[PDB]
């Protein structure tokens, strides 16, 4: 294999892991390694008393299991008055053997913090630093005064700049604005599968649908310098692709996430990550597999007791069951959704098809030359009633 200079990272919420041990970190890291992810962005806050402890555990774990990590300073909490502490943290970790390196320099990033100047940090740390903050305006990325080396976009979902929820499908419009402004500097593109949040302070969806697959196809077209997956473990916004960890701290998101595994989305990601790193325009399918996802009820069901209203944007969703097939040769896909039954011929490669949702049991089957290659029952029966509004999805898979 030829050496590559493209890398995939994943956003990790340090704020929810006060009780993590080194072993807990290692478990997440092994699953990320198996997906082909190169590093976790350790998103952390100045206000958490356990930040230094958990950064130390994560860097130790990464060095022990041949993984890499870098810091995402979360400027919802860190502030422009924190140069001294940010500098001291980078002095500790920029040359750590577990620190992710890009072109010989320690990668550092942010959530927000567009106005934070990296100059004083870089000039105080002997080891080179490569600063790729999260920037909100593509125009600023092209004119920033903060000594940046690239920009990371958080525009992972369909949006038009405003505060209305817009329909999909997702496009590359924002990616292409960042790339135009960045010129020779690097772009770290966001990849997210889904979005649903349901708190007193934030209650909306974005219109994602086929996004768990479609976004990876956009990455092969676009070939950004870096990718960050949003997210490994942000349960509260439903975009996690990592496991539901036993050791994280619940914020109320257990209501819509505890029984909703998302691990099978890593089956889609794995071959696309390999193709992205190799510069290939299509993935290589190693074996026959299927990944499916769907919401728990039809979108129009009224709840019996939710103290929060329905999320903003749900009228734009479809009542669909989504199926990504990963096929070595062409085959036939059959889906039963309640009383509904559908069939479609599917090409070799990785293809997503959506099917009308019916209340009841869900069934999946792929047949080739008249014989069933893979199949089984969906792990969740769709219902026609709910106690609370849950616009997260259940995800599952079958593998030959």
């Amino acid at each position: 294999r030829k050496d590559s200079n493209k890398y995939v990272t994943a956003h990790f919420m340090v704020g929810i892991v006060e009780n993590y041990t080194v072993d807990d970190w290692k478990h997440d890291m092994e699953l990320a390694k198996e997906t082909g992810i190169d590093a976790f962005a350790l998103n952390c806050a100045s206000i958490d008393s356990y930040t230094d402890k958990q950064l130390a555990y994560a860097y130790e774990a990464a060095e022990e299991v041949d993984f890499k990590v870098f810091i995402s300073f979360d400027f919802a909490y860190w502030s422009n008055g924190d140069t001294a502490r940010i500098t001291s943290i980078m002095q500790t970790y920029a040359d750590h053997p577990g620190q992710f390196q890009y072109n010989g320099a320690a990668l550092v990033s942010t959530f927000v913090g567009d106005s934070f100047d990296w100059g004083p940090v870089k000039r105080a740390v002997d080891h080179p630093i490569f600063a790729v903050p999260n920037l909100q305006d593509p125009n600023w990325a092209g004119h920033a005064t903060t000594s940046i080396d690239g920009a990371f976009s958080w525009y992972a979902w369909p949006t038009d700049g405003g505060n209305s929820i817009i329909k999909g499908p997702m496009t590359t419009i924002w990616d292409d604005r960042f790339r135009n402004n960045l010129k020779d500097k690097v772009y770290m593109a966001p990849v997210s599968p889904w979005f649903s949040t349901h708190f007193n302070t934030k209650n909306w969806v974005f219109i994602c649908e086929d996004l768990p697959h479609l976004r990876w196809q956009q990455m092969l077209e676009m070939q950004p310098e870096l990718i960050e997956i949003i997210s490994w473990n942000d349960y509260g916004e439903s975009h996690y692709i990592g496991p539901y960890s036993e050791a994280h701290s619940d914020d109320g998101s257990a209501q819509w996430t505890k029984d909703f595994p998302h691990d099978a989305w890593r089956i889609i990601a794995k071959p696309y990550i390999a193709a992205y790193k190799a510069g290939e325009r299509e993935p290589t399918v190693e074996s026959d597999q299927l990944v499916y996802w769907y919401r728990p009820t039809p979108k129009a069901v009224t709840c019996s007791k939710d103290p929060l209203g329905p999320p903003n944007g749900i009228n734009l969703l479809e009542d669909s069951v989504f199926v990504t097939t990963l096929l070595t040769e062409p085959a036939t896909l059959t889906v039963g959704s309640g009383s509904l039954e559908f069939s479609v011929d599917v090409d070799a490669g990785i293809v997503t098809n959506s099917f009308p949702m019916g209340v009841g049991s869900q069934a999946f089957s792929v047949t080739r030359d008249g014989e069933e290659i893979l199949g089984g029952d969906g792990g969740l029966d769709v219902q026609d009633r709910c106690d609370y509004y849950n616009f997260n999805v259940y995800v599952g898979s079958f593998s030959a």
